[PDB]
Parts: structure tokens; sequence; C-alpha cells
């Protein structure tokens, strides 16, 4: 049995939002403690995985751990009936065939009551997260958005490289170059919005824009995107939430 | 002899905006009071009844009545130029080749002149409205307009089904079900804005989805929509107008 | 040697702007006074000539005159990455084989640094201006942007018709008619905002609206186009700017 209830519907979907590089369809395990699912790009190249806690929903209540395999593209419409922010509660029985949906208003209070067919897929899960990261750096989103989709325009293959105190985005197609060269340092200023680079190594990867754009898509989501990069590993890119995170692993080329 | 102005010009293109689920064509019968249109669909299927009277004209002049038959589609985008809201006029004349379109602005005092070529084609003119629907109801176009695109999404076939002082819109497509069930009520609150219902029979009526799209884009015209429902006839779904009104006759499946 | 920037980033993408009804590919010839382009419609029919003065420019150093041939649609999406307005410099060297672009935030401070790699085109540079022009008009680009956009609907053929103290704008397709017929006039009112004309000759010129929309499309970058129209000869359309201006010829039909 499962109550879970967004204060805020706009929540909810966004999440959904970064999915899309993500196969149409996805698996949602609802524990006691919250909800995380696991998405893969057809190709077996990005992975999306998504955790949300208790404290992030204005009310949680999963009285046996369930799992939740529905079709993302379906769902994600379901999602479009929700004038975003106004308690999306999502609900499920004993033995779960369909997903209920109940948006809302509270004091407008127009209610309307959705389900979707539970898809029931089967659940690979995968634990690829390295402790050490040769490289961890955590600039704005915002920032990391543009460079992204900027970069993107000239090459397919934008280049990350980091060296001392200095972070690198290079894009070099064959119609031209670009290149995006920032400091870490730290303003005492504004608020956060600061660049944050912990170096242990060198490193000089590459990786498919067509990607970065579809992972910079959560950029809504945080303020300040977490990147983290190692040579025989992927990259994590990771955004962070009320008590969870969504977060992209994603292969680099060669 | 025929001389329309609409004040606001923006008013008339809504109207034809009422059309595109209607046949690129269609004839505007132009009598001593005022205008009325008949449209329907390839299909026979839905039916687009509009009356504009004098009141809803700025000034109008019709020495004998006149038949405009004419290419919507084509109208349609003389209207475009039409910066909406300020002064078009419709012209024509004792026998009528061409319809004339003088828009306007009257203290900017730019004033341009299209002319349309007229279709001239056969009317069958259609009165298929019953006297006793088995219920009416009337709520607010903009909350219809949702309501409808929303459902819209899971289904092709939205259910309206009106039980004891319960309306109840229920689409249910193969990837899911959604139902928004929705009290009459009246707050002697806000304006008008509230739900009526005044019901003789139960009904369980289903109309494609595709069609009520097509019908909710005149929900500009009106702040609130009535609908009528009946077994053996079609549904009547009528916006208002000053001194006239645009309709919708659209068939029921089964 | 050239170094080139302009305060308001914004600018050079306007004005790269107003090419696309230019062939892809066009010619930069960078003087020791600035700089000048040549492009031509892929059948002879349509051109483009750009001056921009020293003025123009926040700062410019041409040590000596270089020519910067370019892909216009590659270069212009380098010109997306710029956050419109703030501080395009563009660069090259000796010889060139590729021309740098500086984008940049003063205050905020971020500084990207693009190549483009340069074309190389063989430069047949015309000069088809004629003296004398039959007539001479100048209105502000704004309405002639709607003159030509509205009748572009009705006609692929707009005709332009200047009579004494009477210009003639009509379009005459086969769906129907349509005439903006403006004075002059001078109303020593708002600023300059007002209807000039020169007359030597009647003039019945009537050009490809498609071809009007592309020269229209600089409407961004004066507040008012100057128009010259000769029977023998094309028709000249110009954008005024800081201390130059892009400029349309354009052939008439027959």
């Amino acid at each position: 049995m499962l109550e879970a209830k967004f204060e805020e519907a706009s929540l909810f979907k966004r999440i959904i939002d970064g999915f899309k590089d993500c196969v149409q369809l996805v698996n949602f395990q609802c524990k006691e403690d919250g909800i995380i699912a696991q998405a893969v790009d057809d190709s077996r190249v990005l992975l999306v995985s998504l955790e949300i806690g208790v404290e992030a929903f204005q009310e949680y209540r999963c009285d046996h751990p369930v799992t939740l395999g529905m079709d993302l593209t379906s769902l994600s419409k379901i999602l479009r009936c929700g004038n975003n922010t106004d308690t999306l509660t999502l609900i499920a029985d004993n033995t779960p065939d369909s997903i209920i949906l109940l948006f809302e208003d509270t004091k407008k209070d127009r209610i309307a009551g959705y389900s979707l067919k539970l898809m029931d897929i089967d659940a690979d899960f995968l634990k690829i997260e390295e402790l050490q990261y040769d490289s961890t750096l955590s600039l704005p989103s915002s920032e990391f958005s543009k460079i992204v989709r900027d970069l993107s325009q000239l090459s397919d293959s934008i280049n990350i490289m980091i060296t001392k105190e200095t972070i690198k985005f290079v894009a070099d197609g064959d119609i031209g170059s670009g290149s995006v060269i920032i400091k870490p340092f730290v303003d005492m200023e504004h608020p956060e919005t600061s660049i944050k680079l912990e170096m242990d190594q060198p490193v000089d990867l590459t990786f498919g824009a067509k990607y970065l754009l579809d992972i910079i898509k959560g950029s809504s989501l945080s303020d300040r995107v977490g990147i983290r990069l190692s040579s025989e590993a992927p990259a994590l890119f990771q955004f962070d939430l009320k008590s969870g995170f969504l977060q992209f692993f994603l292969a680099p080329k060669f």
C-alpha cells in the first residue's frame, strides 16, 4: 500500500523530465524510505539514478516496499494534466496493476483522478558508483547548461579536461572550435553560486553532446550540478533535491 | 448591398477561428438582421452554426439579404493582416463576386483594403436542434477546455456522463484512465463562474476527443459554455456573444 | 592583423541575421576603415551589401586589409553562443586560416573563445548602384515590415507603384487581392517616424514576396528603411547603422 503526495506537483514532473534520455520505461522502486528509479540509454551508455526522500514529499506512506514499473512516455503525458504545483498524490495497492495519480487544487478545489497501467519490467539494478573520482567539481547548473548547449553547436564531441585549478570545456567539430575555461574560486559573495574543484588527478575525458544536453535538461532541479570524473570509469553528474538527488552516469568515449 | 463593421476586428477572427474543424469552406448568409453560417465536418459528424447579431457590430447595413460563400482557409489568412482589434469592415454589392475587407486604425490611421474571391457553394441548411435535451449544463468554457484537453491525452474517446447532480467526464484509452467529476453548485460568490445542471434523464454519451478539442477552441469567445445532450440526438455546445452565439452540434459514437 | 570588438554583440548577430536570403557563404572584406561584405541569391536576383564603420564598433584595429571568406550558416551558429549584447571580439592574423570570436561579460566576467574555419571564396564584387533612381522613398522599417508580411499572404508577387505623392503596395494572387495605399506627409510630430517621397518618375515594379520577406528581416537594424526604385534597374532597400548600412538590391520581375 502506497500514498505519496508532493505538495508541489511541479516537482515530480521535473524529475520525470530528467528522463527522455531514458528508455521510455523504468522501474520505480517504492521503499519505506521513499522512491528510487533506474533507467538506461537504449545503447547502454547513460544511466539515470533517482532518489527522492520522505522529507521531499508533503506526506508519504509505504506500508510494504513495492516496485512500480511503468512507461515513462505514458506517465509523462498524465503529468501534463497536472497544472504544475498543486498536490499530486501517487497511489498503489497490496498487489499493484496500475498506479493512481490524484491532481488537485486546495482552495480552488478541482480534483482529477488518473490511473496508469503498470508495465512490470525485469530489474537488473546497477551500482557502478566508484568511491574515488580523479576529480570532483561543482558549478551552478545554469552555467554548465550554457557551456553544454553552446559547445554542443560546434562539435558532436565535447571534451572536458581538468588541470590544476583550471577546468577546460573544449568542443572541436569540423566546422570549428570553442573552449570555455573557468576558474574555481569563491567570492564570499553572492550566495553559493561559486565554482568548487578538488583535484586528485588530471583528466582528459570526452563525451557525446547529444547526451550532455539530455543530462543538463535536469538543470531545473538543482541550483548546482556536481560532476565527478575518472578515466577507467564513467562521469557522474549530480543534481540535488530536498532530501534526495537525480544523477546521470555517462560513459566517456574511446 | 452590405456594410458590416466590427469595432474590434479581434472578434470576427475569433469567430472564424471556430472553424478548422470546418470544411475550409462555408456559406455566410447575410440577412437584414445580421449574419449566420453553417459548416460541417467532411465526414458529417460535427456542425458549426454561427449567429452574429446587429448589436454585436459597431455598425451594420444590409439592404437586401445576400449569401457569402467563401473559402475559410483563404478568409482566415486575410484576417492575419488584421492587427486584431481595430475596425474590420466587411463589404459586398448588389450581385457579389468578392467580399471586401477594410482593416484600419482610427487614430493611428493606417487603412488596408483586401478583397476575397467569393466561392459560391450549394446550401443544404440544417435544423437539427431538438427542443428537449435529456440534460443541459453550463460550466465556464475555461474549465471545460482543460477537462477536454486533459482527458484527450489518455483516450481518443471521451465519455461524458450525467447522473443526479454529478457530471462525470471520463476518458479511457489503452494507455490508462482518467475521470473528472464535478458538482454543480453555486457560490453566490465570485461572479457567474458557477456550474449549472438541470437534469431530466441520465445520459451516457461518448465523443471523439479530436472533435471536442476542435469544439473547445472557441473557448475564447464566451466565458461560459452551455452543453446539451440527448441519446438519439447529437450534443450541442454553445458559446455566447454580444447578441449572438457560436454553436457546435457533435454526434456521439455507437 | 585584426581586432574588431562590438560593445554590444547583439549587433553583429542582427547584421549576420540579414543573410539567409544569402548564400550560406560570403566574403567579409576587412579594410582599415571597417568591414564590408557581399552575398548574392543562389539565382542571382538579390544582393546584400553590408558596410560597418569604425564608429560602429567599440574598438577596431586592422593593420593591413584582409578578406574573411566564411560560411554564414556556420558563423551564424557560433553567434548563438553569444548571449547577445556583451562584447564580441573578432580576431584574425597576418595570413588567416580561421577567424576567432571572443564573447565575454564585463562584470559577470565569463569569457569563451570560439574559432571558425575560414572558407576562402572567389570574389566577384559588384557595383550596380545607379546614381539616379526614378523614385526614392523612406518609411519606418516597422510599417514596411507589416505591409510586406501582410501582402505576402495573398500573392507571391507584390507590386509596388509610386504615383505623385501616393505610394501603392499592391499584392494580387489568385486567392484574392490587397492594397495598402499611404501618403507621404510629415507631422512635425512624434519623432522622425514620417513618410518621405521624392519622385522623378512614376514606377510600376513588382517583386517576389519570398525575397521581400528576406529583405525586411533586417527590419530590426534600423528604425527607417529607404527604398529606391527604377525601371531598367533593381530596387535598393537600405537599413542604416551607426556609421554604416545594410542594403538589399533586389531585381524586379518581367
